[PDB]
Formats: C-alpha cells, structure tokens, sequence
C-alpha cells in the first residue's frame, strides 16, 4: 500500500521535461548551474550525447509522476581516471541525477530512487559498485546518498566545475 519511486528511460518526448528544469534556476543551483542558459538545442545535444559506451538516461517518477532525471554509465577505459578510481575486474557504474519538481525535494526520494536503482543495477547488471559524487557543500545529498548505503571513499579535490568555481567532491561508493 506504500507509494513507490520508480524510474523509466527517457524518451525523445521527455526533452521538453527537461528543458523546464534545467531552466528552472531552483534546480540549475544543484544541477548544471544556473550560468547555463539551455534552449532546445543545447538540452538534445548534452542529454542525447552518447559519451560513454553503455549509458542509461532516466525519468524518475514518484507515483506516475515524472519529477527528475538520471544518466547511469558503466566506468570503463578513460571514464576510470575522471574519479582516479583504480581499475579492476570489478564492474563499475557512477550516476547523476536531481529532482526536477521541487516540491519533491527532502521526501526522501532521492535516498529511495538510489535504493531501487542500485537493487536494479546488482540483480540485473552484476554491477560490483556504484559510484556517486556530490559535491562536499552539498550535504543534504551527501546525508541522503549514505542513508542509501553509500560510504564516504575519499574527498576529490578542485573535481567539479560549478557556477565558475572548481568545486571539492566526495567519491561515494554502493556495494551491498
Ligand atoms: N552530479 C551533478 C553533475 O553531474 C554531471 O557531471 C558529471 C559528468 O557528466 C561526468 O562526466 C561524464 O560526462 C561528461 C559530459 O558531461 C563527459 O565529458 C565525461 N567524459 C563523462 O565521464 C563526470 N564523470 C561526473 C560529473 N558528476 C553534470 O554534467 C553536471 O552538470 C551536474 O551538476
């Protein structure tokens, strides 16, 4: 009887979602930043870009409800050295995402969708980790990745180009 977060690929069709928050400067604050001024364009080129072999873009939903959005990729090759992540045998995948509809925000979603999508990841990929990295002045997310399951791997440094600054960052990492 409990509502579940649930999370479906994105199709063409969610572009026009995603122009709307990524324009909304309430999300663009933790997402993006608000320096970044999207148009259509410019929301099909980043978020149709196939930058990494195996990559899965999302819609969270919350009871139907579209309210965010997430890329899932599996670390392979160069993607390694971004987080200066040492390679093993280990299959690796690292995430983003935000919530989009900010009446949602501090629900708990954000903890839950890491939950189920992890779930997904292990039962369904064999995925040995998953990789998270807020930034370290984010730490309502931070606070919410750990209630997941996340432990604190190490801090990176200067890791994040945010609003103009280079930004510290916290490598988090999933395992069970
Ligand atoms: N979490 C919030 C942030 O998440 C993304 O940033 C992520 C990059 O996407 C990743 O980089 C990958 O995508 C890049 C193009 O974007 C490629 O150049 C690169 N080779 C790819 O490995 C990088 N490893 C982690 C970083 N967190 C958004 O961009 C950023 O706006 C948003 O605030």
């Amino acid at each position: 009887e409990k509502k579940r977060v649930s999370f479906r690929p994105m199709n063409e069709d969610d572009l026009v979602l995603m122009l709307k928050w990524l324009t909304d400067d309430r999300v663009l604050e933790f997402y993006d930043g608000r320096d970044k001024k999207h148009t259509q364009k410019t929301i099909r080129e980043h978020y149709t870009e196939q930058w990494a072999d195996e990559i899965y873009r999302v819609i969270i939903e919350y009871d139907t409800i579209p309210i965010g959005y997430a890329q899932i990729y599996r670390i392979q090759g160069e993607l390694f050295d971004e987080y200066n992540y040492h390679e093993t045998e280990e299959k690796i995948y690292a995430m983003d995402q935000f919530i989009g509809e900010p009446e949602y925000w501090n629900m708990g979603i954000g903890a839950e969708y890491c939950r189920v999508v992890c779930q997904y990841l292990r039962t369904e990929m064999d995925a040995d980790a998953v990789i998270l990295d807020p930034r370290k002045n984010n730490l309502r997310a931070v606070r919410a990745y750990q209630k997941a399951g996340f432990k604190i791997i190490k801090e990176l440094p200067e890791h994040e180009l945010h609003e103009g600054k280079k930004e510290d960052c916290v490598l988090m990492e999933w395992r069970v």
